[PDB]
């Protein structure tokens, strides 16, 4: 169809502006087909959850060095550690993302993970890397659509 | 079309990136079909009217309860009453919306609307109830897209 | 296809929502088919180009009147000079957009450009009209996608 293409033409320039100023306003982090966002607020990790799934999206997990750096820059941003999408196995060491898949890509810190089952949740440092903690603390909340 | 299907895709997923990163920093919130946004100021009805046209959308109007809670938590986080997109009809007691149609969802505080025909707008208290009033007052602007 | 009127129709309102929010918020402005937005920061020539590449656009350039007086608003916004999308040819007194193409609107304050090809930048003053100068002081950085 001969206006079908300029139809989608115009709303693909639509969507690279309205991108582009989101981008250029530090409202979001665009890494491949990933967007990265935060609201600023540091709160436990059942309540970022509950507000990354309000927003239509899931809390962040990084699965490229790119991704993982992309978050680190946000934690260094606002200088808080950030809670990532993943959570401990029954078998202490393991973890698997929220939708039950093991985890593939990690960046510990050296040592980590090491809580013996008594932290299935993991922080994000803000050089980076990754620390397994209890779930009650605050963290930074980002979330990735 | 094989490549349109992909195409429309990503489309999609770009709007609800975007979409999610507005929802996320509250700077909107989206109620069905209906997207609802304040720029902070407080001004007559006159005033509001013409910065949510220059926005590309309308007052903000409230046509079920779900909508009518919505604009009530914007009014509530700027602790200020909302100008709501209706006017007074020629009969004291009857609205209608803008576009010449009469209200059929009301939430109007008990006791109201009494005004007697000389409050022709109508304003939004912060538990969500409806006051008919003057136009000339200083309210929240709160548009709907 | 009867799915794809409806399908574009939903998108095409999404991204009027989604732009109506970015307009009334003014995170953007939008002047026929380009989008003027700033990230707020003040540096040289160099810096403003990279920081719009990164966001997906480039360093804005009015080519209309109505262009210019939408970036004009936006220095009077933020009280500051702003950096255009343009630099001096070879010959002194004439300048060229990034892509090569010479310049055709123009909008020189009374007397310029008289840099004597010493200043290859433009800027803009408060009031929309141009002046060449030097590329490396801190202007604002207005982005067009
Ligand atoms: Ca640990
Ligand atoms: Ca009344
Ligand atoms: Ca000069």
């Amino acid at each position: 169809d001969e206006e079908l293409q300029t139809e989608l033409y115009e709303i693909k320039h639509q969507i690279l502006q309205t991108m582009g100023v989101l981008s250029l306003q530090g409202s979001m982090l665009s890494v491949g087909d990933k967007v990265f966002s935060t609201n600023g607020q540091s709160v436990n990790f059942d309540t970022i959850k509950e507000m990354c799934t309000r927003a239509g999206g899931n809390i962040a997990v990084p699965r490229t060095p790119e991704e993982n750096e992309a978050i680190a820059s946000i934690a260094k941003k606002y200088n808080n550690y950030v809670y990532l999408g993943m959570i401990e196995d029954q078998t202490p060491g393991d973890f698997h993302y929220l939708d039950g898949a093991s985890v593939s890509y990690t960046n510990w810190y050296p040592g980590e993970p090491r809580g013996q089952g008594k932290e299935k949740c993991v922080e994000m440092y803000t050089d980076g890397t990754w620390n397994d903690r209890g779930c009650l603390q605050y963290r930074l909340a980002v979330c990735e659509f």
